[PDB]
C-alpha cells in the first residue's frame, strides 16, 4: 500500500515518482483505481499487463518506463482536477494509453530512424515510433490473459482502442504544433465545442503533449536533472548522424552543449509555454502546470544572465 508522503504528494501536478522502480506499478494501480473505479479492471489481469508493458520499454536514459509512468501520472493530476468532463471510458483508455505511449522506444527520433532507412519507416512512414507503440500496445493486449478490456462489449472495445490509438500518435510532437494552432483559434473565436467528437480529439491529443512535457512542469530541480537524460539521447542520435556522415540540427550535436540554455529558452518560447497557455484556457485547473513552466522559464534566463 502507498506510503503517506505519496497519498498526499501524487495530487501535486509536480510529483516526482521517485528512484524505487518497483512501486510504479502499484502508484499506478493507485492512480487508475482513483480515476475509475477499484471494479474498474480486475486487478491481476492488470498486473500481469503492467508487467508486461514494463518489460517491453528498453533501458534507455530518457524514453524509459520511468518517463512512461511519470507521463501517466501528469495524465491522472489533469483528470482528477478537471472532474466530470471525461468519460471513465476516456479515463481508463488515457491512463492506459499514457503507460503504453513510448513501447519499444530505441532512444531515437522518427527523423533518424527515416534517414538510417530502418525498417519500421516503410511500415508506417509517418508518425513512425508512435505507430509502433500503438502497435506494441496491440500485441500486448493480444497476450494470453493481458486482455484487461474483456469484460467491455466488442464495441467499447474497438472504442477504447481508437481513444489509445489517437492518444499514442498525438504524442508525435511534430502534430502538437498543428493542433496546438486549431485549439487556439477555436478558444479566441469562442468556437471550442467539447460536444463535437473532433475538437474533443483535439482537446485529447494537447493533454497527451502536455503530459509528454511535464518534465518541464516539475520544480527545478527535477526539470534539470531531466534534461541530462533527455541530452543524453539526443546527443547518442547526433553521433549516429555523424556517423551516417550527416551533420545533426545543435540539439543533437554535442559539441554545441554550451548552448543549451539558448537551445531551452527557444523550447519554452515556441513549444512548452504555448502548449501549456493553451491547456490553460481550455482547463483552467490545469494552471499550476502553466506556472512552474514559467518558473523553470525564468531559470533558464537565470542560467544565461
Ligand atoms: C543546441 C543545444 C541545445 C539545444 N537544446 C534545445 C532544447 O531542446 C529541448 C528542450 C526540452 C525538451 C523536452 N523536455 N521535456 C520533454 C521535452 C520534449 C521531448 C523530449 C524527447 N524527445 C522529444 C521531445 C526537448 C528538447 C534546442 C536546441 C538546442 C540547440
Ligand atoms: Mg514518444
Ligand atoms: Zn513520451
Amino acid at each position: 500500500n502507498l506510503p503517506a508522503r505519496i497519498c498526499r504528494d501524487i495530487e501535486l501536478f509536480h510529483f516526482d515518482i521517485g528512484p524505487f522502480e518497483n512501486m510504479w506499478p502499484g502508484i499506478f494501480v493507485y492512480m487508475i483505481h482513483r480515476s475509475c473505479g477499484t471494479s474498474c479492471f480486475e486487478l491481476e489481469k492488470l498486473c500481469r499487463f503492467i508487467m508486461s508493458v514494463k518489460k517491453n520499454y528498453r533501458r534507455v536514459p530518457y524514453h524509459n518506463w520511468k518517463h512512461a509512468v511519470t507521463v501517466a501520472h501528469c495524465m491522472y493530476a489533469i483528470l482528477q482536477n478537471n472532474n466530470g468532463l471525461f468519460t471513465d471510458l476516456e479515463r481508463k483508455g488515457l491512463l492506459i494509453a499514457c503507460l503504453c505511449h513510448d513501447l519499444d522506444h530505441r532512444g531515437f527520433s522518427n527523423s533518424y530512424l527515416q534517414k538510417f532507412d530502418h525498417p519500421l519507416a516503410a511500415l508506417y512512414s509517418t508518425s513512425t515510433m508512435e505507430q509502433h507503440h500503438f502497435s506494441q500496445t496491440v500485441s500486448i493486449l493480444q497476450l494470453e490473459g493481458h486482455n484487461i478490456f474483456s469484460t467491455l462489449s466488442s464495441s467499447e472495445y474497438e472504442q477504447v482502442l481508437e481513444i489509445i490509438r489517437k492518444a499514442i500518435i498525438a504524442t508525435d510532437l511534430a502534430l502538437y504544433f498543428g493542433n496546438r494552432k486549431q485549439l487556439e483559434e477555436m478558444y479566441q473565436t469562442g468556437s471550442l465545442n467539447l460536444h463535437n467528437q473532433s475538437h474533443r480529439d483535439r482537446v485529447i491529443g494537447l493533454m497527451m503533449t502536455a503530459c509528454d512535457l511535464c518534465s518541464v512542469t516539475k520544480l527545478w530541480p527535477v526539470t534539470k536533472l531531466t534534461a541530462n537524460d533527455i541530452y543524453a539521447e539526443f546527443w547518442a542520435e547526433g553521433d549516429e548522424m555523424k556517423k551516417l556522415g550527416i551533420q545533426p540540427i545543435p540539439m543533437m550535436d554535442r559539441d554545441k552543449r554550451d548552448e543549451v540554455p539558448q537551445g531551452q529558452l527557444g523550447f519554452y518560447n515556441a513549444v512548452a509555454i504555448p502548449c501549456y497557455t493553451t491547456l490553460t484556457q481550455i482547463l483552467p485547473p490545469t494552471e499550476p502546470l502553466l506556472k512552474a513552466c514559467r518558473d523553470n522559464l525564468n531559470q533558464w534566463e537565470k542560467v544565461i544572465r
